[PDB]
RNA sequence: UCCGUGAUAGUUUAAUGGUCAGAAUGGGCGCUUGUCGCGUGCCAGAUCGGGGUUCAAUUCCCCGUCGCGGAGCCA
């Protein structure tokens, strides 16, 4: 019933008489004049009002925003001096014949002049939606889902749906439980990722499969986790992982090129390992010139604990972080790093202000030189390639924790010293995980999950040597995001219950959770291989934002809620009658 | 579960142990023929729950509630 769109209207539509539909953007009622900015998901037009059209005049003098109208007129121009350089529609308006308010708006909950509580805009997110910032977001998703199964299904990949209600698939994460009504005491569980089913459908015989799905993990939330999320899942029968990337990078390098011109070029392969080294993190973000450098063979030797214990331990580690012009932070700054390694366990942070290097000791300054020595002091500046204004931070306590400290504080010092160059694009692959993690209660758990196959490995081997064990698994990272996470699959029931063994699952549970799984291992079961991107997570690189909720339509807050309607909500008595459940007091 | 941070008109948010709780935007009624952040005049517009401290609490303390960030947890 509308024939054109408010923001689609150019000089080139002058003379078009036109049926607008939408909402009143703002509202200027100079008296005699009113001029109404009109929008909809196109843009905004100004629709202008005057004495001769007496009537709408009048009824356009009860337009207030966010009120749906719908207005006819005619596409005028502008006279230079009304030109607006500023709008799509700048050049023209719309002379209004007729006006209809089909609904007016009580007062917004939210001013859309001003950034908006998040809180607010959740609990009025219909509303918040309606700003084009935020609307665009999702229009750039559906171009980029687009892309993908066409790029996919180009690639031969058959899009095959996969069940919610079903069975629980281990990606790590708690599982949604769903009670059934008709078998009482029983539940379904919300699936974590298709995994065990596209596996099956390799079984089955589709050669390539792939689906865009909403994956259920019961885990506590932050800015780049949802509860509830979209994975571009994607399954292939008969590829190494080496292939299994190539297709996946390129499906990548095809979306950064047409959603944003830009040619991401080979993607960097990494190990687990020289990540952790390099920058202690598995999603390292290589925008950030810094890097871990390693210095406990130097200070083996010295008589200061702090260092020597963790440089003498093998299960320690000594690192030193080189940031540039470092030198200028002040005392409190470099306290608020000292009370942030800690929230990662880290006991303290030494640090070297580096200030005039050729004059030796006199030429650097920190609390910790009476320690070390002109020699060692040297190899740390050398080695870290350390020059005239930087500082050098160190951490130094058990691998992990230097890692997960250091790994941080390199992050953080980056971003605020604005060294990170977030102008550009850094995807990579993480590749050689380990196969497994200490769980902390004397066993061991799968890093990706139990149905990753070993790297090289024999069912025996993996019984014996498993903590060394590496993982045919990688992630894809694009700008310190891991953005994808993938692995060959063990196709080899000897191979799956060595695993389940090893993550110690006794065979009565192998058989009730895995049974099936178990078993369609025994029907000539081909080489298979996948991996899913997070889709959110692919939407805010692209999109821009560093709040995965900012893509989502219809997010949830960090405490699982949804504040527009208020869920989840307390259950009718009788409805948990019939299934057989009852809240505990 | 924990740590950090916030809670004041419709909204965003200033301030504050005793008082005039300030502004912008927004709302109502005027005026206003080229505005586009319209301008302008008058009117109305608010201190999260329980407890505690105190002569007195929006303000202080504790607890609870909710958003956000992070830890744990979770790729
Ligand atoms: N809670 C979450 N919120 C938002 N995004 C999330 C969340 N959890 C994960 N992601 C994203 O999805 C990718 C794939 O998930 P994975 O756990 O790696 O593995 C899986 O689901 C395997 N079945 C894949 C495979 O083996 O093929 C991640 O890289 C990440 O960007």
């Amino acid at each position: 019933m509308r024939t054109e769109y408010c923001g689609q209207l150019r000089l080139s539509h002058v003379g078009q008489q036109v049926t607008l539909c939408g909402w009143v953007n703002r509202r200027r009622d100079l008296g005699s004049l009113i001029f109404i900015d009109m929008r909809d998901r196109e843009g905004i037009v100004q629709v202008f009002f005057d004495p001769d059209r007496a009537d709408a005049l009048k009824l356009a003098s009860e337009l207030r925003n966010e009120f749906c109208i719908q207005v006819t007129g005619t596409v005028r121009a502008r006279d230079e001096k009304n030109i607006n350089r500023d709008m799509a529609t700048g050049e023209i308006e719309v002379l209004a014949s007729s006006l209809t308010i089909i609904n007016r708006a009580d007062v917004l909950p939210l001013d859309s002049n001003h950034v908006n509580t998040e809180e607010a805009r959740l609990k009025y997110r219909y509303l918040d939606l309606r700003r084009p910032e935020m609307a665009q977001r999702l229009k750039t998703r559906a171009k980029i889902t687009s892309l993908v199964r066409r790029f996919m299904d180009d690639h031969g990949f058959l899009d095959i749906e996969t069940p919610m209600l079903t069975k629980a698939t281990p990606e790590g994460a708690r599982d949604y439980l769903v009670p059934s009504r008709v078998h009482k005491g029983k539940f379904y569980a919300l699936p974590q990722s298709p995994q065990l089913f596209k596996q099956l459908l390799m079984m089955s015989g589709f050669d390539r499969y792939y689906q865009i799905v909403k994956c259920f993990r019961d885990e506590d939330l932050r800015a780049d986790r949802q509860p509830e999320f979209t994975q571009i899942d994607v399954e292939t029968s008969f590829m190494t992982a080496p292939q299994v990337r190539e297709v996946m990078e390129a499906l990548v390098r095809h979306l950064w090129l047409e959603v944003k011109g830009v040619d991401l070029g080979d993607f960097p392969v990494m190990t687990f390992a020289e990540a952790e080294r390099r920058y202690g993190s598995d999603k390292p973000d290589l925008r950030n010139p810094m890097e871990l450098t390693d210095v406990a063979d130097l200070l083996k030797s010295v008589e200061f604990a702090v260092f020597a214990g963790p440089a003498n331990d093998p299960k320690g580690r000594v690192a030193a972080l080189r940031v540039p012009g470092g030198a200028s932070l002040t005392r409190k700054q470099i306290d608020e790093y000292g009370n942030f390694v800690k929230i990662y366990g880290a006991k303290g942070l030494a640090y070297i202000k580096v200030n005039e290097r050729a004059k030796g000791l006199e030429g650097i300054n920190s609390p910790v030189a009476k320690f070390l020595n002109a020699e060692i002091i040297e190899d740390i500046l050398d080695r870290t390639a350390a020059q005239d204004g930087d500082m050098i931070f160190f951490g130094a306590d058990n691998k992990k924790i230097v890692a997960d400290a250091m790994g941080a504080l390199r992050l953080k010092v980056g971003k605020d010293l604005g060294l990170t160059d977030e102008s550009k694009w850094a995807p990579l692959w993480v590749i050689d995980f380990p196969m497994f993690e200490d769980d902390g209660e004397g066993g061991l758990t799968a890093m990706h999950h139990p149905f990753t196959s070993p790297k090289d490995m024999t069912a025996a081997e993996l019984k014996a040597a498993p903590e060394n064990a590496v993982a045919n698994a990688y992630d894809m990272v694009i700008n310190g995001y891991e953005v994808g996470g993938g692995s060959v699959r063990i196709h080899n029931g000897d191979m799956q219950q060595t695993v389940f063994g090893i993550l110690g699952i006794n065979e009565e549970e192998q058989r009730e959770k895995f049974g099936f799984l178990l078993d369609a291992l025994k029907y000539g079961t081909p080489p298979h291989a996948g991996l899913a991107f997070g889709l959110d997570r692919l939407t805010m690189l692209l999109t821009g934002t560093d709040n995965i909720r900012d893509v989502i339509a219809f997010p949830k807050t960090t405490a699982a809620a949804c504040l527009m309607t208020e869920a989840p909500s307390f259950a009718n008595p009788t409805a948990l009658a019939e299934l057989s459940i009852q809240v505990v007091k």
